[PDB]
């Protein structure tokens, strides 16, 4: 980084959130095989680099195939965009329930 | 008096946080504080998702949207039904990709 970097505020961050959801999928889904689906190696790379806060530092290797079968609803061994949206929606519902129930919880 | 900023090493995680916090920025204004009524839903759409609104901004347009999103027919949009809405938008955006 030897030149200035310029940044602009976002008027509608929820719209940019949607753009990031779409682009992150294709960042990995186009690495091998079908360019519009995620295979196990691409999904594992996505979660590890893009969603580490949700992985609980678990790297056993057996764990991923359980999630992959969960996400693979049409059972074609890959995750398409619609199944990826079900996944993200599910993560977001979990975060929302943590927020909504927080004042009632204790460690 | 200090202001603080951070870079976002994992922007997909922040996008998820924006999805959650945007919901609650509008759902607590009226009535049930964890669901969007028609008024709250209209405000969220116009302010947070203006690129997906369209010229159709009549009250019949928002009432049809409310009806398409309110799956359990309680005249509110809860967080799950809001997620279905957002996934539909994502899937549209992806088609044009
Ligand atoms: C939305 C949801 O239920 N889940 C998201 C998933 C996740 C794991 C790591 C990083 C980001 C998201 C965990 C969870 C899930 O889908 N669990 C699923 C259902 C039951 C059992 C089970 C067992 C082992 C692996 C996954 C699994
Ligand atoms: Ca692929
Ligand atoms: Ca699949
Ligand atoms: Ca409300
Ligand atoms: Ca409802």
């Amino acid at each position: 980084g030897t030149e200035n970097l310029y940044f602009q505020s976002m008027a509608c961050p929820l719209e940019k959130a949607l753009d990031v959801m779409v682009s992150t999928f294709h960042k990995y889904s186009g690495k091998e095989g079908d360019k519009f689906k995620l295979n196990k190696s691409e999904l594992k790379e996505l979660l590890t680099r893009e969603l580490p806060s949700f992985l609980g530092k678990r790297t056993d290797e057996a764990a991923f195939q359980k999630l992959m079968s969960n996400l693979d609803s049409n059972r074609d061994n890959e995750v398409d965009f619609q199944e990826y949206c079900v996944f993200l929606s599910c993560i977001a519902m979990m975060c929302n329930e943590f927020f909504e129930g927080f004042p009632d919880k204790q460690p």
